[PDB]
């Protein structure tokens, strides 16, 4: 637990994001503990992901030492040398939180994930000649928005909203009044507690014929309002969100250093995890320094943002402690420790 409180992960390999993902979901308390709660019991400890998150976190909170996650990467058999170089971080996340989701269903805390991370969204495409429109339900568990181009975080919500031209030869089919020109787009009716937003810096095959990564000045706020994207508010409940993680990463495509920052209790102490070593650090550090740019005469930026609905906060980060983790799974872990004392 050092002198921030909070100890890191061991740097095992290139897995990129993964240190700085595992350590943003660790502090969303209220996954932690439903993530504690899975009936783990007789699974294999060497196929079990919900197992070998558990474990991590459980270490995470009560290791001294660096924490290691190769039982981790086994388990949803990301092994290679590089298939954490093939993969971003939405795609981790997606396949951590699916198979977390996937243990809960059945159990005292099913639903956990969606009440958490998903959103609602309306898809819509309304046609210029003809009374038609298609409205639809969508939901999102993460948002990636474009940065190329944009100055802010306001203008990519702008630009994600934007209205799209459907017009020959990219008609839309509007069934039985055939082609027709049309307009599509997306509304946000509703926003979750907690909010994954992937900044697009890392982009694809620009024709021709790598992937790149984009260092633009970006800039993000400490306190987010969003209540201007909704198709309806709430009085009583504005779609205020505050800062909580900020995952930096350094350099370029190619190669680079992977960081994050968190104010993991929300009130504004920032600390920097790069991997096994966990510092204090100023605001100015987590947040303006990381906008990016080209600005002295610079290669270290944000690619993921994790706002939290203030609303919401004090809860989604409430106390966790040693009772919140049950005692079978306690005792299991420690036996595996014991096992590997023997060397
Ligand atoms: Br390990
Ligand atoms: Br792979
Ligand atoms: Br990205
Ligand atoms: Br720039």
């Amino acid at each position: 637990k050092k002198h921030t409180g909070y100890v890191g992960l061991k740097n095992q390999g290139a897995t990129c994001y993964m240190n700085s993902l595992l350590q943003t979901l660790f502090f969303t308390n209220q996954l932690r503990k439903a993530v504690y709660m899975m009936p783990t019991e007789g699974d294999d400890s060497s196929k079990s992901v919900p197992l070998a998150l558990q474990r991590v976190f459980y270490e995470l909170q009560h290791s001294d030492k660096p924490v290691g996650t190769k039982k981790l990467t086994k388990s949803f058999g990301w092994e290679t040398l590089d298939s954490f170089m093939q993969h971003d971080v939405q795609e981790l996340c997606r396949v951590l939180l699916d198979n977390v989701e996937n243990k809960m269903k059945g159990t005292c805390v099913e639903g956990t994930i969606p009440k958490l991370f998903r959103g609602k969204m309306v898809s819509y495409i309304q046609c210029k000649e003809v009374d038609y429109r298609s409205d639809r339900r969508e939901d999102y568990y993460d948002i990636q928005l474009s940065i190329k181009g944009k100055k802010n975080i306001f203008e990519s919500f702008v630009d994600y909203v934007a209205v799209e031209q459907l017009d020959g030869d990219n008609k839309y089919d509007a069934g039985e009044h055939g082609l027709q020109e049309a307009e599509k787009g997306v509304k946000f009716l509703t926003l979750p507690p907690v909010l994954h937003l992937q900044l697009m810096r890392f982009m694809y095959d620009p024709q021709t014929d790598q992937n790149i990564k984009i260092n633009d000045r970006f800039e993000f706020p400490e306190q987010l309002p969003l209540d201007e994207f909704l198709q309806k508010t709430d009085p009583k409940d504005p779609a205020n969100y505050i800062l909580h993680a900020v995952l930096v990463h350094s350099g370029d495509n190619h190669g680079g250093h992977y960081v994050v920052y968190l104010n993991p209790k929300g009130d504004g102490k920032w600390c920097k995890f790069d991997d096994d070593v966990v510092s204090r650090c100023t605001k100015e550090e987590a947040i303006e320094h990381n906008y990016g740019g080209h600005d002295d005469d610079h290669c270290t930026n944000a690619y993921m943002l994790v706002y939290i609905r203030e609303s919401k906060l004090s809860e989604v980060l409430q106390a966790v402690t040693d009772h919140d983790i049950p005692q079978q799974l306690v005792e299991r872990l420690q036996e595996e420790k014991r096992i590997e004392a023997q060397k």
